[PDB]
RNA sequence: ACAU
DNA sequence: CGATGT
């Protein structure tokens, strides 16, 4: 329907899959970075995509803002609805970060209330959305 | 078949 | 072409 410019829109971006993974956080209307991950050496994209999004729940609540996220992650969408973030990604010494940050994300969201919305960005209708990384 |  | 996910 309608963009909701008034809203925090993120994405992951990676090289390979799996591979090393970061994410970001922009204003919609203004593009903004508001977050930016450092990389992380291995992980994968929807690993990143649902991470992305229980770091913009995190700092929306810290800062009292009612935003809805977009993100165009339908699978992270539903981790995060779900709690619990259903990837196939081994657990070994490699890719022991990421699946500390996982486990972390899912703690948060164990122990947190939030209202915030969280909706998906309708690609096919709006193009990319504005955290994309341009990589494609 | 659809979302990355 | 490879990959992650519902
Ligand atoms: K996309
Ligand atoms: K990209
Ligand atoms: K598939
Ligand atoms: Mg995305
Ligand atoms: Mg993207």
């Amino acid at each position: 329907e309608e963009i909701i410019w008034e809203s925090l829109s993120v994405d992951v971006g990676s090289q390979g899959n799996p591979g090393i993974v970061e994410y970001k956080g922009v204003d919609t209307k203004t593009g903004e970075v508001l977050f930016e991950r450092e990389p992380i050496p291995i992980g994968t994209n929807n690993m990143g995509e649902f991470l992305a999004i229980v770091h913009g729940l995190r700092y929306l609540k810290e800062r009292n803002s009612r935003k809805p996220i977009y993100s165009d992650s339908q699978t992270a969408i539903k981790w995060v609805k779900d709690k619990k973030a259903k990837s196939t990604l081994v657990r070994n010494e490699e890719t022991a970060l990421i699946w500390k940050l996982v486990d972390e994300a899912e703690e948060w969201l164990n122990t947190h209330t939030y209202e915030t919305p969280i909706l998906k960005w309708q690609t096919d209708k709006w193009g990319e959305i504005k955290a994309d990384y341009g990589r494609k």
